[PDB]
């Protein structure tokens, strides 16, 4: 069987080596139609003679018989480990990417083949086709129209990305993402698109190139498919949405998006609801375009809802607690959100976070919520009757004595208890925990925005008649006025407010 060519192989390189651009052309074809033979292909392929005289008859021809024949050759070639090297070795690949700069489609085909196999396969080869330019051929080759070649030359640019940060680039350089998500927002076939999204999720692991899919609508069209029935794929989808959400902050026409992500936050897999939760969280840092669209879809109780859901999980906890802190500071309907928290039973969920075994970074966002959701009054009366108070003075001490930092907490700790003095009782129980000797122990610092909010919870608390009893001693009536002298113009107000009343 084998025995034939095993001899008769050099026979056939010597006329491949001919000038006659058609005793090479048929010739090759007698190649071809003998490497449809899984018992003597293996003869081709274990004598790597010819192995380059198919390689370099390829990328010497003008004859289009000749291409259809030559690359199936190495198509062919490519169903055994012990192929693939022979391919490598004879510098087929600087060539075989030369095939891709053709019309016809069957040597297109043929030849993004091999480039797939080699890639998924035949270890070195990476290094290779990076060098051979075919970075921007895979790229420009995504004009064609059969479903398949597009599912091939999307992951053909996977393997081409996930390593060098540099090979993202060239991606990046020619047409790229624009002509990506438009394989996103056109293409009913499935596995195409997850294809095509494990490209846009490796794209989107690095701020140096993120504002790049968003401009061009990489957004809106991840959007699309969020609800496709290929759970195996909207994982890829989300991943990606959330690591894009650092661009989109700025960006406007993308709301039915936020709509479908709301809604997702009360699904099956605990995965989908972490990332989606996460997705709201930095689409809402600061920008009051999309919250309103967020709020007047239920946000607020789809968090709350998800918020309780877990509780002990952090990697739920924090994108849905920082979230409702982006849905309640500056924006319009931050009454209305402040009070829906209250409503739909949040302020417990909320309280309850900042106890153990939570962990600092979800503290953070949680004392900031208290912060915002004290500016509506009614909230105060919860968290006064909630046992809270007490857990931000603590928490303050926590901070305190050793002085993320815990001096970002020091600020926002107390700087809830300033929103958290507008209401009369909380000031009793600020008073209560005698705390007062704290406070005044703040203002010496000298950083910044902390001399602020510790003045602010003295102002608001000197207001009555007995914290001038009180705060007059410890050390107060000369610290703050040695301190209205300050740069910052709201730490000197707040200053000041505090030695007025305690004259008289
Ligand atoms: O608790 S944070 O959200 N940390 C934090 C950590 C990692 C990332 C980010 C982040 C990334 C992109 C866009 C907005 N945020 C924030 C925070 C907030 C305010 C201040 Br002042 C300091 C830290």
């Amino acid at each position: 069987d084998a025995e034939l060519a095993t001899r008769a192989i050099p026979e056939l390189t010597k006329l491949l080596n001919d000038e006659d651009q058609v005793v090479v052309n048929k010739a090759a074809v007698m190649v071809h139609q003998l490497s449809k033979k899984e018992a003597s292909r293996h003869a081709i392929m274990r004598s790597p003679q010819m192995v380059s005289a198919i390689v370099r008859t390829m990328q010497n021809t003008n004859d289009v018989e000749t291409a259809r024949c030559t690359a199936g050759t190495l198509h062919n070639l490519s169903h055994h480990r012990e192929g693939l090297l022979a391919i490598f070795k004879s510098g087929g690949i600087p060539a075989l990417v030369k095939m891709l700069g053709s019309p016809v489609d069957s040597v297109l085909f043929y030849a993004i083949t091999t480039l797939h196999n080699l890639l998924l396969h035949q270890e070195g080869a990476k290094m290779a086709v990076r060098l051979a330019g075919g970075l921007q051929k895979m790229v420009a080759l995504l004009n064609k129209t059969n479903v398949k070649f597009l599912a091939i030359t999307t992951d053909c640019l996977q393997i081409l990305a996930y390593g060098n940060q540099e090979s993202k680039l060239i991606i990046l350089a020619s047409g790229g993402p624009q002509a990506l998500v438009n394989i996103m927002r056109t293409y009913t076939y499935e596995k195409l698109l997850w294809t095509t999204s494990r490209v846009l999720k490796v794209l989107s692991v690095c701020s140096s190139n993120k504002p790049a899919i968003v401009e061009a609508g990489g957004m809106q069209a991840l959007g699309l498919h969020l609800t496709d029935p290929s759970q195996r794929l909207v994982q890829n989808c989300l991943w990606t949405l959330r690591n894009l959400s650092d661009a989109a902050t700025k960006q406007e026409g993308m709301e039915g998006l936020l709509g479908t992500l709301v809604q997702l936050l009360g699904s099956d897999d605990i995965n989908v609801v972490t990332c989606a939760a996460g997705i709201l969280s930095n689409l809402t840092c600061n920008n009051y375009k999309n919250k309103m669209m967020v709020c007047q879809v239920g946000g607020i109780e789809a968090l709350v809802r998800t918020v309780l859901r877990a509780g002990d999980r952090e990697d739920i906890t924090e994108p849905a607690i920082c979230a409702l802190r982006h849905l309640t500071s500056r924006h319009q309907e931050a009454e209305m959100a402040q009070n829906a928290v209250r409503l739909h039973y949040g302020l417990p969920v909320v309280v309850k976070l900042l106890h153990p075994p939570s962990h600092w970074p979800l503290i953070k966002a949680t004392v900031g919520l208290i912060r915002n959701l004290a500016l509506c009054p009614a909230n105060h009366a919860p968290l006064r009757e909630q046992g809270a108070i007490p857990r931000l003075v603590q928490l303050l001490v926590r901070a305190h004595q050793d002085t993320v930092r815990m001096e970002e907490i020091v600020e926002g700790c107390t700087g809830a208890l300033h929103i958290l003095a507008r209401d009369v009782h909380n000031r009793i129980v600020i008073r209560g925990l005698n705390t007062i000797p704290l406070f005044v122990q703040l203002l010496y610092s000298p950083i910044e925005n902390i001399q602020r909010v510790a003045a602010g919870v003295l102002c608001e608390l000197a207001q009555d008649k007995e914290a001038a009893e009180a705060i007059e001693a410890e050390g107060a009536t000369a610290p703050l006025t040695e301190l209205l002298h300050s740069r910052n113009e709201g730490v000197a107000t707040y200053a000041a407010a505090v030695l007025f009343r305690m004259s008289e």
